[PDB]
This record gives C-alpha cells, sequence and structure tokens, in this order.
C-alpha cells in the first residue's frame, strides 16, 4: 500500500516513486544505506542511500550498453576491470565473451555484493563464473596499488553524492589513463543529459586532458532521474567508441533486450543543445 | 513546498513528481481539469487531467521532433493539419516553415488554447500566425467533413484515457489517410516503449492495414512518464520518414535546441526488445 520516493539535491525539484509491494531487506552498512523491495511493477529494486541503483525490469538497458559498447570495440580484450557495480550487471555481461579472460571488480561495499548474491540471483549470477576476481577496496587505492594493465574499464560508478564522491576529478582519471593499455578503452557512468550539463563539461574536460578522443553517448533507462543517463567514453586511439568493430552473433547474445549494433552508435546522436554545451572544450 | 504528483491507471506502481513554486490557474472546462503551476526547477507546467502535457524546461524535445521529423522529409509541404495540440508548440515549430502557407489546427477545448495563450507565451506564439486556423471540434468530426487534403498531419494526441481516447482505433486512421494527400505523411504520438508495448502493437497493427510504411521513432523527455515517448508514423510512400530530405539551416532553425540531421534518423533505432516485439505485425 505504500511507495518507495526518490528524492536528492542532485536533482532538486522533482522526485521518482515506486509502488512497494513488499519490503525484502534493509541495512546501514559500513559506507551506505541498503534498501531493497519488491516494486509492483518494476520488479525487484536495490536502493542505496535512498538513490535507485538498479530494478529488475530495465537493469538491461544500462548494463548491456555500458558494458557491449567498449567490449564491442576492443579487438580482443583479454583482462577487463569493473570499478564499482557490486551488484554484477556488469559482470553477467562482461562473461558472456568467451574470448575474455580476466574480469576484476573492485567494489567497496562488500554488503551490496552479498545482497546482490541473495536478492539479485539473475543479476549477480556472473561472480560463479572463475575469471571473477572480487577486490573489496577503494577503486583509488586499488588503481595506485594494481601491477597489471587493463584492456577495458567500465566504471560503474554511483551517484558524486557518497562513496563515489572520488570516482569524480583530475587525479582519478590519470589513474585510470596508466591502468590501461595504450589501446585501452575507459567508459564511465556520467550524468543525466537533462539535469548536469556543468558536471558532464566538467567530466569531459578531466578526461580530454588525457585521452585522445571523448565521447559522450545516452541511455534510455525509466528508472534513473529523468529517464536517462550518459556514458563517459575515453579513448586513447582517435578512433573512438561510436562504431562496434564486430556482431554478437554468437549464442551468448542471442538474449540481448537492448544493445544491438545499430543502436551502438546512435546512442552517440545527442540532442542539439548538449553538442552545444560541449565544446570550447 | 508542496509537490505535484503524476498518478494513473495507464502507469500503475511509478509516478513523478515537481515541486511547486506557485499554483497559477486551475479549472474545470467542459471536458477536462485544467491546471498550471510554476514548478521550482521545470518552469512552467502544464497538467490535464492530472496528467503533465508540457513544461517549459523540456517541450522542445518533443515539439521539434514531432514537427521537423515529417516536415524534413515532405518535399514541399503547403497545408498541415495539427490534431489536438491546444497548447500550440506544434504550430510553433511549423510557422518556422516559410514555405507553408496553411496551418489548420483541430483541438477539442479552447480553454486549453485560451489558457496556453496566457500562461504560456513562448509556447503559443504561433497563434498570431496569420497561415494559422482554429478549429474547435472532435478531431473525428473535422476529419469526417474536412474538404481539404493535407500534405502532413500531426496527431499531437494526449493519453487513450479521456478525450483522445477516440483517437486510438481503426476508424480514426483510415480518416487520416483519406485527408492525406497520395504522397501525404501522418506521425502521431504513440505512447512509451518501456510501458505499454500492446497498445504499439496495436497502433502499429491499424497503420499498417492502410499505410504502406510504418515506422516508430523515441523522444527522450523527461517530464513524460518513462522519460521517453514514441511518435507512429504513417508513410504512403514505402520510402518512410527515417531521413530527413532538407538541412534547417535557414534562421528561422538556429534556435533548435533537440532536432538536427543526425538525430532524426538516430531516433528510429530502437531497443532490442522492441524490435522482437514489432513484427509478425
Amino acid at each position: 500500500k505504500k511507495w518507495f520516493s526518490e528524492f536528492s539535491i542532485m536533482w532538486p525539484g522533482q522526485a521518482f516513486s515506486l509502488k512497494i509491494k513488499k519490503i525484502l531487506y534493509e541495512t546501514k552498512s559500513k559506507y551506505q544505506n541498503v534498501l531493497v523491495f519488491e516494486s509492483t511493477t518494476y520488479g525487484k529494486v536495490l536502493v542505496l542511500d535512498g538513490v535507485i541503483q538498479l530494478t529488475e525490469k530495465d537493469e538491461f538497458a544500462y548494463h548491456e550498453m555500458m558494458t557491449h559498447v567498449p567490449m564491442t570495440v576492443s579487438k580482443e580484450p583479454k583482462n577487463v576491470l569493473v570499478v564499482g557495480g557490486g551488484d554484477g550487471g556488469i559482470i553477467r555481461e562482461l562473461c558472456k565473451y568467451k574470448s575474455v579472460e580476466n574480469i576484476d571488480i573492485c567494489e567497496i561495499d562488500e554488503t551490496v555484493i552479498e545482497v546482490s548474491k541473495i536478492y539479485f540471483k539473475n543479476i549477480s549470477c556472473g561472480y560463479e563464473d572463475k575469471r571473477v576476481n572480487v577486490f573489496i577496496e577503494d577503486a583509488s587505492k586499488f588503481l595506485e596499488n594494481v601491477t597489471n594493465t587493463y584492456d577495458v574499464i567500465i566504471v560503474d560508478s554511483s551517484d558524486p553524492i557518497g562513496p563515489a564522491e572520488t570516482l569524480f576529478n583530475q587525479n582519478f582519471y590519470e589513474k585510470i589513463y596508466n591502468a590501461l593499455k595504450p589501446n585501452g578503452y575507459c567508459v564511465a557512468q556520467c550524468e543525466s543529459l537533462w539535469i548536469h550539463v556543468g558536471t558532464i563539461k566538467n567530466m569531459i574536460g578531466y578526461a580530454k586532458k588525457l585521452f585522445k578522443k571523448v565521447e559522450y553517448a545516452n541511455i534510455s533507462i525509466p528508472t534513473y532521474p529523468c529517464g536517462c543517463i550518459g556514458i563517459l567514453c575515453c579513448s586513447k586511439t582517435d578512433t573512438g567508441l561510436t562504431k562496434p568493430n564486430k556482431k554478437l552473433e554468437s549464442k551468448e547474445f542471442a538474449d540481448l533486450k537492448y544493445y544491438n549494433y545499430e543502436n551502438h552508435s546512435a546512442a552517440f546522436k545527442l540532442p542539439a543543445f548538449l553538442l552545444k554545451e560541449i565544446e570550447n572544450i
């Protein structure tokens, strides 16, 4: 009979609500408040510090686009790193690539992983894959200490207010750059084009200081504020990430629900007002 | 201090809210409840029967895509009809085309037009243009009686529950077909791909019974349910509406905020799950 409502100073004057069928789990971890409920129409929902992280109904949009964009552009990715993303959605999509031989994930809050393993089985199933290696720690420290370099890095970031506050600066992007192969790619969750173009501009500024090609793409997802979210795309080659190099025809990919070859590049076709805001950058 | 919340049986278990800065006007017209408020962050907002029709912050997305898609594909449109759309957003975009010589609009609720003329001046300004002719009546009757035929028809429809219930059937689309030139185009507001694919499927079914090319496109707009809304595109030629035939370089179009040449076709690149749902149709 009651409703969950998502408020935040990051999007003042607006809110999105889901009808709660039953509350499944709540706790205060070392790092944040965790809530899991079954919604009446979006299936199960994960909330962190009062911010919706995912729902069963639409998470495939975010996880597919964040993963298959960089992974269909990298020629033969062997070693992939996911920053954040304790829920495992990125990992699930990554395991689909039989040519990947190692997936490292760095998540600061193991509670997120554990909760996901219990309540979101079709999302966290990737954890059962032998290539997957979990590191419970601060992304900044992980990046400073790792000896390996990666073909792809996916910053499945979480909002700038909270634990992911540190994932939104100039020091962080150089660490990413150094952790990548010379032909390596990073994609990062970047805020909605409707809410904070100031943030998007800033992220693109930091990124261009290092990467030779920085592009921005948009994903339609109803349970993120304003119904969409961006992908900050960083490339070491000047070819960038707008055009896939391969088609996903293997039986592993026959279940995809959002991503395909055409909408990969389409996602980079932005509203006129945004294109205008993003140069002289 | 208080909030407007958009509930509906058309999207159960979800709701979108805007913080109200001040309520500007309310009435019960012959046809529906009308509310106009100044929101704290989306500017002024028009509500009909508790459903958000537009806000100043983002209406340009819907009005630009609905208008400039069909109008950049029609070779030399002279006579255009807008069904519904008493707010005048479509009309504003249409007047930008100096080659148009007549714009007919059929709106059943003159209160909508009057309210818009008073509270939404930068949206309803098109009404001051001499080519514009207003008809206060039922779209079905208007379409049955009009002697002229149109190059383009834009069904700026309103949701299936209420006055626009009649704009969602098989009789209505034949009337549209007969009212169009042999090479004429219709575009119609069609529901969100996240909420009702059943409706979208039905609309496409009705349309293909008459039109030789029926395509579907998506618009990102945060203040419609799920943050996007579709355009049902109907063509009499098999060439369809995905590719513009002209660029909007005239000084009339230099102010566009969403539409451009590339995102015209991009908008037709749909999520894999939808493409799959829409055939065997």
